[PDB]
């Protein structure tokens, strides 16, 4: 009763933080002020608290549906976490991120500096995840930081279906690292220590191959450990395709930087690998993830056989915005990688990557489901 | 206990939790030394005293339900459909979520072709809308009852006394305040304002008017005492609340003697002090020896109180004994300071301040009251 109460709590102190923001925004902004530092080290944290409040609603339909998400996670069957707590922990998360953006926006605060914000909020969600002091979703934490560490370094590490499930899920979320580094090159050679202004009026290409080198690298990983080559260097290959495309994406944009001759030969190269990296990952998500497009389908035509939602107009709707939102997540970690879009930039960035948490939040109802209804990743 | 309830409970709470915040950060930052602002917290008292006796209510029936107290064969109340204490929680939320928004239309003005003294009156048409909402909703059976209830407390020598009657009568009490404040703005908005302005404010009857709950009590106890004929606790409730109307006219004969001369102004304020002694004395030990029934005899290991008690500790009894031997000295110096002219010098901050400790003092005779009522039948009910 007191979770339910929190959570309500959390969802409306929120809101009208948001109002606040929203009216500050267009009245205390400063005109000419370049926000464009101060929303791209906030969206880290606003993609974070969107994905726990969709994963919430995640756990909400699993629990209706009838699936054993506590079972296929290999979750305790007591002491885990509900929708409830989810929920709560979003909250939680978006009041201090809504506190931070309102301090940054008010200077007339205090004389402290503005810069120090940021992390007092992200450092505040590192302090909260690291918590040795069993106070907080204790297990959850500690569960959550085993699979970080299982994770992070998972070559020497036999792949359950946590390790997987997170790991998929870093490629979707991989714009809060992006950020992260951002905001570490920013508070190195960016700003002065001095001034209280926060606004201000290669590698790249590595961190964001990161998430899809892990899964890489796990997939690698469960062919060695099962000898099954096509469940699982087919995957392999999947992210050797996004390799490819954000290496071409950076050297399309160094030798454009450079004005190189054969630069167009390479624009070449990187639209051939988006069509083919789509492509794969789309044919992938549809027939081996949700594992709709059964030649057994019948009356469930476009689908599998098992249906276990209650209205098909679901599915449907879901493939539609997949085969969308994934070319739109495959140009988004594209541009993002690079000097690509030198206009758009950030705009397109900060339109798609909202978007691509909601496109993996609709990914995970099938992938669970699919892999509840028959053992689709081989993980028993 | 329904998931969505204690949700939108949640909701309502926070939103008024952070619209005071922004008040209190506004009404510091957003005011203008020229402005007189006691013409908005003398009209606005009403409505936030009248939210902080529907949260501390909800409280009480929370305590009333996990102590055993059951108030509803002792409350006529239907045991098959009661409010609980989160709907009172809801109600007291929204209620206070459309008091924080129209204070801060006051405040801000948002918009511009309409004057800044609307707002009050918005707030208080959709609370009593709310109140006498003709259709089947939003705790239609709740306000119904309470209307009924009103109905027969405002015209209690024509109706039997029941419990419940008693019981809203005796809230009255501590909530004449608002009466007050009421009169005020009928005054406000007849002889001040500009009706064309949008500001604060530019750099008696009411004296009768704090006595209509201690009339409608003194004129119960004699309804019951002509059908009962029992005068040995009713008689004396009645001078209870008579010394009330004696300290209310006298504080009011002194007021007039004093703000012109006539030289007996001593003689008036002798006569008001000793009546507010006798006032005050009279229904304190009312409260602890009747209504609570402490003090009582065969007190054993529970000293000062009663053989038999429910509320787990007994340090929660005589805190309130301390609370209520400190707080009714308060509710009768504010009697004293409202209904008349007393200390020009201070007025107003006297009586906002021991308003909400006067509700207070009711939210915790409310504890008791019921739980004597249950372990006995004193108020002599069934
Ligand atoms: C290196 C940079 C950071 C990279 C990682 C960024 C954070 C990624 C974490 C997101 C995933 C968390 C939820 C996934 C699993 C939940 C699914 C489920 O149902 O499982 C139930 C589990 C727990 O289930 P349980 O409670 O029933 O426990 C199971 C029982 N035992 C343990 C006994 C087996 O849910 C969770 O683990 C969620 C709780 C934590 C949610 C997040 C709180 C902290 C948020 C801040 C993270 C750090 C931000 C850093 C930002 C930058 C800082 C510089
Ligand atoms: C009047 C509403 C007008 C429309 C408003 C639309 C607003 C935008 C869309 C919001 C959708 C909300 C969906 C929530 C999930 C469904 C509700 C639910 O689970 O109810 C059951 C639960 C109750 O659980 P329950 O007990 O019903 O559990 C189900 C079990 N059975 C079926 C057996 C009863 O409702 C709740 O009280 C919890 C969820 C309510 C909503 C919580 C929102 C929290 C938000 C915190 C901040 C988030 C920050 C990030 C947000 C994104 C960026 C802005
Ligand atoms: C950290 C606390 C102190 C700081 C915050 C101050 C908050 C206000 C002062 C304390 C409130 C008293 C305790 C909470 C209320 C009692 C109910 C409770 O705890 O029961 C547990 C209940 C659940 O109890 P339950 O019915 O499940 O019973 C438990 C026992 N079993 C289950 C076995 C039957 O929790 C709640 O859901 C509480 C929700 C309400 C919380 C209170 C805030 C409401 C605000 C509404 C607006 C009020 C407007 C007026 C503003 C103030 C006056 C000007
Ligand atoms: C001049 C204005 C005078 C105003 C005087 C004060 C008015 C407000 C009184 C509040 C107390 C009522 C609740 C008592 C509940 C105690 C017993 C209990 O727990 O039972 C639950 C009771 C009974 O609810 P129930 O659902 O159990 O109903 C009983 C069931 N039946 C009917 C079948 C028998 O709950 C209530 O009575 C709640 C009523 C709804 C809340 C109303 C809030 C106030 C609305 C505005 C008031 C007017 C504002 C001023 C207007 C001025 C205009 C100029």
């Amino acid at each position: 009763a007191w979770t339910t109460f929190r959570v309500g709590l959390f969802c409306g102190i929120f809101i009208v933080l948001n109002i606040t923001l929203v009216l500050a925004a267009v009245f205390k902004l400063e005109t000419d002020r370049s926000i464009w530092p101060l929303i791209r080290i906030y969206r880290g944290g606003f993609l974070l608290i969107e994905f726990l409040f969709l994963l919430g609603i995640n756990t909400y339909g699993w629990r209706q549906a009838g699936v054993n998400h506590v079972l296929i996670f290999e979750l305790n069957p007591r002491s885990n976490l509900s929708h409830q707590h989810l929920f709560e922990i979003a909250g939680f998360l978006g009041i201090l991120w809504c506190l931070s953006l309102l301090a940054c926006f008010f200077a007339p605060i205090s004389v402290i500096p503005t810069y120090v914000y940021p992390l007092a909020l992200y450092g505040f969600m590192v302090f909260f995840l690291i918590n040795p002091t069993k106070t907080f979703y204790y297990k959850s934490r500690f569960w959550l930081l085993k699979l970080l560490f299982r994770v992070f370094t998972a070559p020497f590490h036999k792949v359950g279906f946590a390790d997987f499930w997170l790991a998929d899920q870093l490629n979707s979320l991989s714009v809060i690292l992006m950020d992260l580094e951002y905001m570490i090159c920013f508070y190195s050679l960016e700003l002065k220590w001095d001034e209280s202004k926060g606004l201000l009026p290669g590698v790249r290409a590595i961190v964001q191959c990161i998430p899809a080198w892990l899964r890489f690298i796990q997939c690698l990983r469960r062919y060695r450990d099962t000898k099954r080559a096509f469940p699982h260097l087919v995957n392999a290959g999947k992210y050797s395709t996004t390799f490819f495309m954000v290496t071409f994406a950076a050297l399309y944009s160094t030798h454009k930087e450079r004005g190189h001759s054969d630069t167009m030969v390479f624009f070449y190269l990187w639209i051939v690998f988006y069509i083919i990296s789509s492509c794969y990952t789309l044919i992938w998500d549809l027939k081996m993830d949700w594992g709709l497009f059964d030649k057994n389908a019948g009356e469930n035509t476009f689908l599998r056989e098992e249906i276990v939602y209650p209205q098909k107009a679901y599915y449907y709707c879901a493939i539609i915005e997949d085969v969308i939102l994934r070319f739109a997540w495959t140009i988004q970690i594209s541009i993002t990688s690079t000097t690509l879009l030198p206009h758009s930039g950030d705009i397109i960035a900060t339109v798609f990557a909202p978007l691509e948490v909601f496109r993996r939040f609709v990914w995970n109802f099938f992938r669970l489901e699919n892999e509840h209804l028959n053992n689709c990743g081989e993980f028993r």
